[PDB]
C-alpha cells in the first residue's frame, strides 16, 4: 500500500470542499507546485490532482498548468476531474500525465469506458466509482460489485472507490479486496490519522490523502513510514 498525496485545484489555487450538509470552500496559501514538489521530495512516489474548474465545465480545463506539473514532477502523476471523453484523455496523456481517472459516465454509456480502456490501456486508467451502502453498496441504483464485476473482466485494474458518506470504510475495502483479489484499489474519503492509513495496509494498493496533509495532521514521512512493510 502506497500513499498518495492529493491537491484539489480552483483557478490555480489549492482548495479543499468540505462536503456533507454544505458544501463549504476553504482555500488554501499554498502554491500547487511548490507543494507538489514537497511531496516527492518527502518521498511520494504517486501524486493525485483534481481540475475542479475543468470538472465543473470542460471548457475551461486547467491545461496550462497541468502541463507544468507533469513534466517538473518526476513522479507519477495522476489526474482527475469530471472527465468524459477520449479527446481529453489523450490531451492529458500528452501532457505526460501518468494515469487518468474517469468515471462520471461509467454507468451512463459502458461502450465508451470500454474504449478508453483498450485504446489507451489498463494501466493508463483509472476508474472512479462512488459509492454508498443502502441495503448493498451501489454506485452513486447499480451494485457496485457487480459494475465492478463487469469492468473486471475487461481487464480493469485501477480503481478510485469513495464513500459517499464519508474514519475511513474500512469494511468495504477489505471486501472488494476479498472478491477482487486482483484489482488494484485506491482508498478515498474519511482519512483523518495515521490510523486509517494502517486499517488499510494490506487491503488496498493506494490511499489517497489530502486534507490531512494539508492540514498537517500528519506528514508525508509519517505516513509513508507507517505503510513500510
Amino acid at each position: 500500500t502506497q500513499i498518495i498525496p492529493a491537491l484539489d485545484l480552483i483557478d490555480g489555487e489549492v482548495v479543499r470542499l468540505v462536503k456533507g450538509d454544505y458544501e463549504q470552500k476553504k482555500v488554501y496559501k499554498y502554491n500547487p507546485l511548490k507543494k507538489f514538489k514537497e511531496y516527492e521530495k518527502a518521498g511520494a512516489k504517486e501524486l493525485h490532482l483534481v481540475d475542479l474548474t475543468g470538472a465543473k465545465d470542460p471548457s475551461k480545463r486547467q491545461f496550462a498548468l497541468i502541463e507544468k506539473l507533469a513534466k517538473e514532477v518526476s513522479v507519477n502523476l495522476q489526474v482527475g476531474g469530471g472527465i468524459r471523453s477520449k479527446e481529453e484523455v489523450k490531451a492529458l496523456l500528452d501532457c505526460g500525465v501518468k494515469r487518468v481517472v474517469i468515471g462520471s459516465m461509467a454507468i451512463k454509456d459502458a461502450t465508451l469506458c470500454l474504449e478508453i480502456l483498450k485504446e489507451f490501456g489498463s494501466e493508463a486508467i483509472v476508474l472512479a466509482l462512488d459509492t454508498i451502502l443502502k441495503e448493498d453498496y451501489v454506485v452513486a441504483d447499480k451494485k457496485l460489485m457487480e459494475v465492478l464485476d463487469f469492468y473486471s473482466n475487461k481487464g480493469l485494474k485501477h480503481i478510485l472507490c469513495t464513500d459517499i458518506s464519508k474514519g475511513v470504510n474500512v469494511r468495504l475495502y477489505k471486501l472488494i479486496h476479498e472478491i477482487f483479489p486482483n484489482i488494484c484499489i485506491q482508498a478515498s474519503g474519511g482519512v483523518a490519522s495515521l490510523k486509517d492509513l494502517e486499517n488499510l495496509k494490506g487491503i488496498c494498493s493506494g490511499v489517497i490523502v489530502g486534507k490531512a496533509l494539508l492540514d498537517g495532521v500528519f506528514s508525508v514521512e509519517e505516513g509513508i513510514r507507517c505503510l513500510a512493510n
